[PDB]
């Protein structure tokens, strides 16, 4: 596994993949349901805002940041990623706006969705004809 592009994975598969690939994984802190999951496994890490290299190369972020700025902070690093879309539900965004806003990323990343049929939809927007 080396390519990018959208998939339909869960938190488990993202975490697993991120471990194996050593690739970066961003996490919206706001989603305390994800925080608990990660904090259970990775407990010796105190959650901090920003890069937390501990086991998996995490990037915890605040949903109040503009999708734009938060993307730019990944773009600076230029590191390859795996996550679900950065301005989606985690910004109150629709999947279309999410893709549009997330095209402003300049680092090569895996995206996710909640189901396999949504993959082709979201990728559709990442072409934008």
């Amino acid at each position: 596994g080396s390519h990018m592009g959208t998939v339909s994975w869960n938190l488990r598969e993202m975490l697993a993949h991120a471990e194996e690939t050593r690739k970066l994984m961003p996490i919206c802190m706001d989603v305390r349901a994800i925080m608990a999951t990660i904090q259970r496994k990775y407990k010796g890490i105190k959650i901090q805002e920003g890069i937390v290299d501990y086991g998996v190369r995490f990037f915890f972020y605040t949903s109040k940041e503009p999708v734009a700025s938060i993307i730019t902070k990944l773009n600076s690093l230029n590191e390859p990623l795996v996550t679900m879309p950065i301005g989606y539900v985690t910004h109150g965004f629709n999947l279309e706006e999410a893709a549009r806003c997330m095209r402003s990323l300049k680092a090569p990343a895996v995206v996710s969705v909640s189901s396999p049929d949504a993959v082709t939809t979201y990728n559709g927007y990442l072409t934008s004809s």
